[PDB]
């Protein structure tokens, strides 16, 4: 059950949660400070993640770091 | 459930999911400026995804970037 | 599911969705323009994709 | 649940479709022209498939460059 | 479910399906001309494949040609 | 389900199939001739396989 | 069932997680001082994990 | 679904198959001429098999040659 | 299901389970003197672990020590 | 499910079978002379295998000879 | 189905039980004199081991020596 | 299901399995004289092993 990891780089970072279904909309939004992680799962209630700011981040797929 | 991983390398990055069924039609369009990161999953509404603009994508089967 | 991965090399790269069942038509046909990406899985509707066009296309067996 | 690439290379390649059940007919003939792709699964309708003409083939099993 | 490739490599090979069940006998034979390939997939109705003339085969288990 | 792939380097190369069950008997033998392939599976109704002539078999075990 | 492993390389490490549903808030918050550990499952409950504080932490996909 | 394969060194080569149950007795004896092979699985009535002679023996173990 | 090895580098090592659930409070303290090992499963009642004093750790994920 | 091979190495190895359940007997004896080889499930009836004399023996977890 | 197993080096070590369920005490205690091993599973009733004393000890994970 | 390998490098080696359940206590023991292999499976019954006397073991996790 699949999860994504993320390090903020900088201040103010926000980790969006979208929602599953017919409708996408933000129903999240999770701000980091400097060096806060968050580790988030898909869910049955999201579907997609969005990243604003620099950050590192950590999926099956590998490595995106800012 | 599988997903993607799109990174906009430029401003204006659209990530279109298409409806999942007999129709096929956008149902969302996610706009990403530059350094934004969208991870995001089919679902049982979006069976496929199209990324207009300059992206670097990660899926299960490898990388494409630009 | 499994899934495939299409980047337009050309403009008008048209993605063709085959209907699944006794019944082989197009229901879909998708354009990429140079530099769009279409990643695109298999469906209840869809059991067979064509791609006309220049394309890098990778699938679970390679590129 | 299985799939073949095929890429025509040369103009006028058919993939045909033969169908599933005590009988075997082609139900199906596709048409390449050269360097056009048909990524085709085996369904509840096709459990055979046969290509006519100089075609790259991918398999689960490899390559096979006509 | 598991399938063979079948390459012909001169005019007037046959891909011959025994059927599944208590029975065997043929229940058709597919002619491939030099250069042909058939893809056929093990089915309710087939548990035997027979190819005669000079083939290029492989399967799961590795590559068998001539 | 499991095959085995037997190909024929004699001519009259018997590929027999054991009846599955209480009882051991053969309900067939298929004949290849020289440089002809059988690929054949344990069935609901055949549980061994004897090949019987010289053969170059492959199994999930090995050649 | 997936977990995180995380060691507190200050006092006062918090390691937070945020409620599954609808709705997403904190529920509990696990303070570590310098050299703890946590091991901490994704659960019913807890569908996302932030850590505030200099952390070592392990997870399915690495450090 | 687990299988051994058996092949002949020598002449009068037998494979014994042993019955499944609370009662272990030989069921069945498959005689075996030099370079005949037998691939035979483990079944509802085979819990046991008994090779007697110079013979190649391949399972999922590896190899045993006498 | 999965589980944590933890062995104590000195005395008075604990290793607490955290409930399971909507609430979450220690419910359990294993005190580990020097060269101890507790190897702890997660269970329907415990869904996180906490280890205070100086430990060697082995997870599913790796190596933690001190 | 799994498997032992036995291969003897002298005359009059014994190959023994100990019930399943919450007893234990032997409920059955194979002797095998030397060169003879069997191939013996764990099944319903027998959850503990037994080897006196100087044997060859595989597993899935290795190989023990003499 | 998770086992560790635990090889004494010394006399008097202790493979101890611990309940499952919302309560956890030792429902038992194994003792080992040096050279002796216990391979023991995690079980319906049995969550969590504690082992007192030098001891080698083996688990998916890897080793732990005393 | 899981199992052991044990292989007697002295006489009188004892296997003993314990009972599966609430209550732990010895429900056999198999002793083995040099040389002699036991291999045992954790079963309905027993669902901890204890060797006692000079084995070579063989588990799933190693020697
Ligand atoms: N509401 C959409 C969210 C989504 C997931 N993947 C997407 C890809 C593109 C656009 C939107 C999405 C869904 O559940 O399907
Ligand atoms: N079949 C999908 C859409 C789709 C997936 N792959 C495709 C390839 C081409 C065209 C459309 C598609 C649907 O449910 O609508
Ligand atoms: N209508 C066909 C589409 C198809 C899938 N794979 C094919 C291979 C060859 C020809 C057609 C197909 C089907 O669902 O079966
Ligand atoms: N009607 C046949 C088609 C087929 C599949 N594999 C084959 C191999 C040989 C000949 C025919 C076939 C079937 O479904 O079984
Ligand atoms: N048992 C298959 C045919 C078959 C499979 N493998 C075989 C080997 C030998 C002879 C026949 C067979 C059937 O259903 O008829
Ligand atoms: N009639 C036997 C055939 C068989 C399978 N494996 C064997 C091994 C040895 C002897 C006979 C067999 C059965 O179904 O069980
Ligand atoms: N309440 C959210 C928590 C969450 C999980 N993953 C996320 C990603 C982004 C934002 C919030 C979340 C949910 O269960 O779905
Ligand atoms: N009748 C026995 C046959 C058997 C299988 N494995 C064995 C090992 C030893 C002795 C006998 C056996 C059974 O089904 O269990
Ligand atoms: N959600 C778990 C406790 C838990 C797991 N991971 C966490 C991370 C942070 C805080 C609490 C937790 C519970 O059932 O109570
Ligand atoms: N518990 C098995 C026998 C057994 C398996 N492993 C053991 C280890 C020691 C003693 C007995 C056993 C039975 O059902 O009887
Ligand atoms: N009674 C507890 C035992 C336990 C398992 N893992 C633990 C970790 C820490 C403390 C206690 C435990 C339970 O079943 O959950
Ligand atoms: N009666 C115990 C036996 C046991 C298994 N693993 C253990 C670990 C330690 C002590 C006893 C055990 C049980 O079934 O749970």
């Amino acid at each position: 059950s699949d999860f994504v990891v993320i390090k903020a780089l900088e201040d103010g970072v926000n980790v969006i949660g979208l929602t599953r279904g017919a409708d996408t909309r933000f129903h999240h939004s999770e701000k980091l400070d400097k060096g806060e992680v968050l580790i988030a799962q898909f869910t049955e209630h999201t579907s997609a993640i969005k990243v604003r700011g620099k950050a590192y981040i950590q999926t099956r797929h590998g490595v995106i770091e800012s």
